């Protein structure tokens, strides 16, 4: 079985870099805090004790009100008068980090008017193993050097407007069968413990990690760590990945929370680099707590360092002082567990004063136009034979399919967007958001036609095959709408557990688009899904003229598209992962059956880097659309390749601080006068019997064989070859190559191009090319630009598993450019650097 | 048994009123016609041979092109690129003279540039008998006054737009049930005879007959008779309403055609006042006719004579003359059966030259626009505890309900609108167009919403009453639709036969209201349908804060009622019909079983005039809202009641025009390839007997001929006859009464002022409606209503007489808002 190694001790936080005044700040703030209060930061109350999906008590003496962590990544879950933004693929496809960062703003800006303290996302954890995965939509792209731009830029935007963002899941969560006890036991299935990511060392470095580098480089606070294991070490308490990856190598300096239900164990997941217990019972609403009133007492009883502690503080409070949340505090405004205006304070046993829950506050701005406008330059032109855009003087426009309508039970009618009924706006599970409103293609395209005086109708049951064939034969234009949900793993969908079960449309897709190209010349079809479906049925099909695939666009997906089909927008995006000819294609298989008996689910990555495009090219697949692929209306033209070559830290960490002092148990005993909430977690001990107050049946158990070599270890540690700066030692960041190349509008219409940078690393086991830069430029009709890029120690670089280090290895490398991974005119060798 | 007495000869035009330059023409024209041209005119050529729904074979040696007749009373059916109007009953809703004829003149244009030459509508028949009748939508109002003026004012529209209209169906086809042997029989009934409606002669005169009145005298071209019996004899060979009522009392000058099934024989139909035969054949492709080859051997052979059948061709052009339609005319440039662009030529047996049958020409010009507004103005705001209008400012709006929502089959997506799934804006069977969109009232609303940037939902599945309270609960308005359709009877749906089963609000729609309204004191319920519903569930719950009746709008929908929720358009529709407690408050009730063996059901309209407001009034019920109501953004004062007292008996012999020759002149022509199934005028051979194939031919001739049916002399002038829509002497104005109408609220509106007469007699309701009109008034401004009333208006009919006669029981005039709330009121002054 799959091993992970311990490393200890758990690296504390030290000013590096742009954290140094926050650092500074943090430190002289839990100096002055008692161990309990040090406690509360460290754990939330329990499951629906509060406002937000988490949260923690805060410290009230010292005027830190509890923290608030709310979802998700493309908008505020479970509020009200928020909007809903396309989902992080849509990020993806628009190649542009200006898009990403203005998009992440818009959130921060939302969450920061709610009360909301620590957004829960953005994603790149799942990266995208495998095409059916539930979840790789609310992240970017199977890409790592895109994902981690993009993800970078979004927490950027997220942070800028005075919010934690919390770059999720740390690490390896690629699929959601078998992510979780309980919820497989619902599904039938009996295990033990949750599948675990059986990953070598060059793989993680070099594709499941680098965004995370990006991630912790570009300044983020907060990582949530994954459900499933590593190497069979559950995601939230393995010190590989918390302690030597994320905090020894990377050099993170904020706090790490658990996924919910995703903490499972005080001391080993303290020792093992976790910050933050959520929502903090043991099971919801347990009225346990792996830390709390534990914590308190593993502190006490000498079983965890005072150290490792006041480094949870300093790691929290340095991330709300990072992103001045302390100079937007307010509390939460709204209620994530009803929509009354009044309530009683504390949900789930319904105690507490009985008081203002929900105040309604608007918090949406105008932010309609950044997501009407990131829907449209999300729409990826698949094909087009002349097809688009339309000029409005079609004289009958059928609209057909389910896809293009309502949803029958109102946009937000299915709990958690659990469903695929209607236009496919918004994925499900957690990752969600309520719609303020929801403009259908339906609607949008209805409007338009209707604005020129032609005549439409929308046919959205997708067996009434016979109205569709009729109607279809009488259109200048049939626009067919088809669609593929996923989603989290607790929610099932047609017995789709999370995971897609397979890559065809549903709702009787590819018939519905038969039946209207058998009898319209002119069948244009538009894809809403989570992640590439398979098009083989019908793309080649004569009469299918034009085909685009948009994603999960928010709220305004039926504008972004009207956008896109009269013109209003030339569509640039970019497809962010392959379309192959069949599901054996893209390999990487979901581990979907028990293989180790009534054990936890052995997920091995025998692939290693070789996922979405990097393996259709090591098989020498043809993709149908490859990874990087979108038409314009426009055409563009690469050349006059250029190459340059630029002219282009401590050993030891200082000793484990402690901040504060810790007194006698009876200090930290239930204080009087205080009324104990049913459920709510607390950090105090009912008395100074310490085994007692912890009610744990493994006190004091062979305690010292739990604790691990080096676990305690306060002393000064060495520097990690690869480490020592934000996101990597920071000669990685070296810009060793400038690379630049003209490009050229050479048609009729104003566009953007979206210029594609790939290297091969050469050797015998490495992907022929894998993306390195990129960027969106706008061009007028025979317009000319001069795109300059760098490329980094880092960009050129292999992880060696001997040196534990990025090495430039002495295989000579290329670099190419041009419009797609498979269309690539321009290639130049590099010298050596 | 019920029984139709014989009356003969069927009177022949002469050229009365406004029809003396038509009727010349006619003549003109008619007298240069061979026997089996005349007979070309008067019979369609076959169910499905041609182009339109009904066509004939015109007379190409004259340059008269075959006449193409098409549905439907709200627009083209069968074609594309057209428009689809607001059905009659919005028309009715709306009280205004000028929108119904707007309403003509926009869909006679639509037909023209079809090369449509005869509209087949408007309707008023049905009236209107019982609350559940499927077709009554397409028609009016129950009330006679009310139907029979919007009815003469859509003729008019349509005939000064240069389309022929026809008013239909002549006469008494108040419910669907039992209307058609074939129908029946499909429905598990087994009738040898339609389904008899029996009226005494006082009720047909007051009540059914007087929009047909009313249509004859503003110049209708053509009248459809009906598939039912009157009196135990068929509508479309009624001797009694078609040559006594129709022709000899109302003057009618134009032309009769039977309804498509309705034609029952060759002889008894010609010699009772048919003038056109529709399809043409016996049943739909039968490859018989009872006139084609049949009529040319009635004349022929001396048993009709040629004086009636020269009536009917002068009948038929003269009407085509009276509209212009010779300086408009083209052939159909589309095909009721295939949208196809190529086709043969004749569709039923697919032969004929292989060549275009559809030209896609698209007549719609800007007719949205009266759409849109006919939409608005015939929203009738039942109930408003001052929750409208909506300002924009709302911020979280719920829509609920189906019939918010889009049909997902597409707008069209139910042959002949036979089904009732999403928004219900037209109800079903012939009187049906296709849509060329629908703006579904999700769609206007969210779309208004968004422009104010606030929050909106739609939910469209009635049974989904989890999410609607969920969403109820947090909304601050929400706005429920609600639906009950009907049909023409050969279509079901949900088992209801055209006929509705109940008066209850289909899919769930009780429920529905009831799951909200426990939910937002702001519950606003918005009603789509063919007539009145039962409302007394939820009319009056606490958090139903507002209740509308739209219709049936046609295209615009939801455009239309935006319109009036947000304060653009300020509501002035009045009730055409009566908004009861029960279904049992109507009276009324459908024939539903066969109560004469395996004979013709017999349907006694033994309740006499009491028909809607007439019999509630009578049994002192207390409708939920009265016929004449609805509510207006502001507020209208009534006063001053003013009263003032005001200042040929033979016809001509029966003409022939032009010349009958030997048989042999009538045979088929020797070039001519026969279509098969066509209809023609032409004989086999000079064997008449064997030419017509009638197994009854020559047997007992004279016995089946009713005396005086071949009678050609000079006819007395019947005393209640004479002018265009009967004597003229009834149209003396004999009183001229006057008000003062003052906006007294803050909204710039119209008013629906409306005038009762209490004719007095122990028989008579207790009020009935004679004048209206719909005024505009801004905030605070006053206008003088001046109105007159027409000896006609202060007669009832008396048998005895065979006349309208003013009775000695002293007479009261009404005025007010509605039928129920009239302040002013005073004795009239006898007048004679
Ligand atoms: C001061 O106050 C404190 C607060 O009150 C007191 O804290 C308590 O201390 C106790 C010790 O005194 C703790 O109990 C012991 O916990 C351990 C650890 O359990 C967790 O981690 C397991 C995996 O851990 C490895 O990795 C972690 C880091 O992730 C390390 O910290 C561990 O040291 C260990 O490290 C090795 O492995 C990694 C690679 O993975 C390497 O990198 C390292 O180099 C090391 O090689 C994990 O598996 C546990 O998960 C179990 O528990 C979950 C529920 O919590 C459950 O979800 C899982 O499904 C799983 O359940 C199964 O096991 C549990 C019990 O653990 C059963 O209840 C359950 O029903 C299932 O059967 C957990 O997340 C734990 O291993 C210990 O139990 C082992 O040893 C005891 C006997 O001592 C046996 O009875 C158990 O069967 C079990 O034995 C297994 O392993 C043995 C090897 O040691 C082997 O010999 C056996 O064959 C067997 O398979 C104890 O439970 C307690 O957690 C803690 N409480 C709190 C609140 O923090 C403190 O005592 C006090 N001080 C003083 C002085 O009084
Ligand atoms: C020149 O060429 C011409 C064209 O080719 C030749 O034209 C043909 O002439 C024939 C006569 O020679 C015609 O055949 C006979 O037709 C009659 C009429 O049938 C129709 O009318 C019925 C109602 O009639 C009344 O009303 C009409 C006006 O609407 C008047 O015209 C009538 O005079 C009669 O008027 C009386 O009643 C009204 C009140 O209602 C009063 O106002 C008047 O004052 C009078 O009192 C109608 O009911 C018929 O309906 C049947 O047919 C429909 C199918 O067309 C069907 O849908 C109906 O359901 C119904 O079906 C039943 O009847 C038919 C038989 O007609 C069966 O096939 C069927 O199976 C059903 O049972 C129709 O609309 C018709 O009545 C005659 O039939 C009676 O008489 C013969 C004996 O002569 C019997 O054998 C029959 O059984 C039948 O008997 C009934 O009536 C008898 C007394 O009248 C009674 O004694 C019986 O007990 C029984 O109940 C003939 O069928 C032929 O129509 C016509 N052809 C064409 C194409 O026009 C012409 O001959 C030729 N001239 C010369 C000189 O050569
Ligand atoms: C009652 O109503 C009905 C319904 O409207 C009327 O029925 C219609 O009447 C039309 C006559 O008015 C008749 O029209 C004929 O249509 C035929 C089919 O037309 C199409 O195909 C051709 C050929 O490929 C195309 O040219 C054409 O554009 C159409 O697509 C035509 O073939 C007929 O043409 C003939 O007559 C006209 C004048 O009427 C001539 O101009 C034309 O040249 C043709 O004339 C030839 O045939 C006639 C006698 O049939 C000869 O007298 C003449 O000399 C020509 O003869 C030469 O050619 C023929 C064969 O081509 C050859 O055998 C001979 O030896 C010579 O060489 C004409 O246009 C409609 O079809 C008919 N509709 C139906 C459904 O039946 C009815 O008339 C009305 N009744 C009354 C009393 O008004
Ligand atoms: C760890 O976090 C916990 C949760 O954030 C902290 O617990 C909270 O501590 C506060 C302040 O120390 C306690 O507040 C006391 O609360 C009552 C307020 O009750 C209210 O009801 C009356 C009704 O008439 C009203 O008058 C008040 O305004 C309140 O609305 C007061 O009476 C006291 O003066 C005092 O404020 C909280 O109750 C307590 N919360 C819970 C859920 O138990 C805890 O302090 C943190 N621990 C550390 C070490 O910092
Ligand atoms: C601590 O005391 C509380 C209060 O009586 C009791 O309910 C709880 O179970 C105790 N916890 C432990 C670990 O004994």
């Amino acid at each position: 079985l799959a091993f992970s190694p311990p490393f200890y001790p758990s690296p504390w936080a030290n000013g590096q870099g742009e954290w140094a005044e926050a650092y500074q700040r943090a430190v002289a703030i839990v100096s002055q805090m008692t161990l309990d209060e040090k406690v509360n930061l460290t754990t939330g109350t329990g499951w629906e004790l509060e406002k937000c999906v988490g949260q923690t008590g805060g410290v009230p003496r010292l005027n830190i009100g509890g923290m608030c962590l709310q979802d998700s990544p493309l908008g505020i879950r479970d509020s009200d008068y928020n909007s809903a933004f396309p989902a992080g693929v849509n990020v993806a496809a628009t190649w542009d980090k200006n898009l990403a960062y203005l998009r992440g703003q818009a959130m921060g800006q939302e969450f920061s008017d709610k009360g909301i303290d620590v957004q829960l996302g953005p994603a790149a954890g799942p990266l995208g193993r495998s095409p059916d995965g539930g979840r790789n939509w609310e992240g970017f792209s199977p890409d790592p050097a895109l994902t981690g731009v993009l993800f970078a830029e979004t927490i950027k935007g997220i942070q800028d407007a005075g919010v934690v963002a919390t770059a999720k899941h740390y690490i390896l969560n690629e699929q959601e069968h078998f992510r979780q006890v309980a919820e497989a036991a619902g599904y039938g299935f009996n295990i033990s413990d949750t599948i675990s990511s059986n990953v070598d060392d060059k793989t993680i470095h070099e594709m499941y990690l680098w965004p995370f580098a990006d991630a912790v480089r570009a300044g983020v606070g907060a990582i949530m760590c994954s459900y499933n294991q590593i190497n069979n070490s559950y995601g939230c308490q393995n010190s590989y990945t918390l302690n030597k990856l994320l905090k020894a190598e990377l050099g993170f300096q904020g706090f790490v929370m658990s996924d919910w239900g995703a903490h499972h164990s005080g001391v080993g997941s303290a020792l093992a680099g976790l910050d933050m217990s959520m929502p903090g019972d043991i099971t919801f609403d347990s009225a346990t707590s792996f830390w709390g009133t534990n914590l308190t007492i593993a502190v006490l009883n000498g079983t965890v360092p005072q150290w490792r502690v006041d480094d949870m503080a300093v790691r929290i409070m340095a991330a709300y002082y990072k992103v001045g949340r302390d100079r937007l505090y307010q509390p939460p405004n709204f209620s994530s567990w009803t929509r009354d205006e009044y309530g009683f304070k504390y949900f789930y046993p319904q105690e507490g004063p009985y008081e203002k829950v929900n105040h309604f506050v608007n918090v949406q701005r105008n932010h309609s136009e950044v997501i009407r406008k990131l829907g449209a330059d999300s729409t990826v032109l698949l094909k087009n034979n002349n097809a688009l855009p339309l000029t409005g003087k079609e004289r009958k426009v059928a609209i057909l399919g389910e896809d293009a309508g309502s949803n029958s039970y109102g946009a937000n009618g299915c709990s958690d967007r659990g469903c695929d009924n209607g236009t496919l706006a918004m994925a499900w599970g957690s990752g969600t958001a309520e719609f303020p409103y929801l403009v259908t293609p339906e609607q949008a395209i209805q409007a338009e036609v209707l604005k020129h005086k032609g005549s439409v109708y929308a046919i959205t049951d997708n067996w009434a095959l016979s109205q569709v064939e009729t109607l279809a034969k009488q259109a200048s234009v049939s626009l067919v709408f088809v669609n593929s949900d996923a989603g989290e793993g607790y929610i099932s969908v047609d017995g789709n557990e999370g995971d897609r079960n397979n890559l065809t449309l549903w709702k009787n897709g590819d018939n519905l688009i038969k039946a209207a190209a058998n009898n319209c010349n002119n069948t244009i079809v538009v894809i809403h899904s989570v992640g590439p479906v398979l098009v083989d049925e019908w793309y080649d099909h004569p009469n299918v003229t034009a085909i685009l695939w948009a994603g999960l666009p928010g709220q305004e997906s039926g504008n972004s598209l009207a956008d896109v089909l009269y013109g209003r927008v030339n569509p640039g995006a970019k497809s962010p992962f392959t379309w192959g000819k069949t599901r054996e294609a893209y390999g990487d298989y979901l581990v979907r059956e028990l293989n180790n008996g009534n054990g936890a689910p052995q997920d091995d990555f025998s692939e290693g880097v070789f996922i979405d495009y990097r393996g259709f090219d090591k098989r020498n697949e043809t993709p149908i659309y490859e990874f990087g692929h979108g038409l314009s209306y426009t055409t563009f033209n690469y050349s006059g390749l250029h190459i340059q070559v630029l002219n282009a830290v401590a050993t030891e960490t200082g000793a484990a601080p402690t901040f504060g002092q810790v007194g006698n148990a009876s200090d930290y005993v239930y204080p009087e006068g205080l009324t104990r909430i049913s459920k709510f977690i607390y950090p105090w001990l009912n008395s100074t019997d310490l085994k007692a107050s912890s009610g744990d049946p493994y006190y004091g158990v062979d305690t010292a064989e739990h604790v691990p070599e080096g676990a305690t270890d306060g002393s000064p540690q060495p520097v990690l070859p690869a480490g020592g700066g934000s996101g990597g030692n920071p000669r990685l960041y070296d810009e060793l190559i400038r690379v630049s190349v003209t490009v050229k509008n050479t048609g009729r219409v104003a566009g953007d191009a979206v210029p594609q940078l790939y290297v091969s690393l050469g050797g015998p086991n490495e992907p022929k090319v894998v993306l390195r830069k990129f960027d969106r430029l706008t061009l007028k009709p025979s317009e000319e630009t001069v795109w300059t890029t760098t490329l980094t120690r880092r960009d050129l670089s292999n992880w060696d598993v001997a040196a534990q280090d990025w090495v430039i290895t002495s295989y000579p490398k290329k670099v190419h450019v041009g419009s797609s991974s498979r269309q690539l005119p321009l290639h130049a060798a590099l010298p050596k650097v």
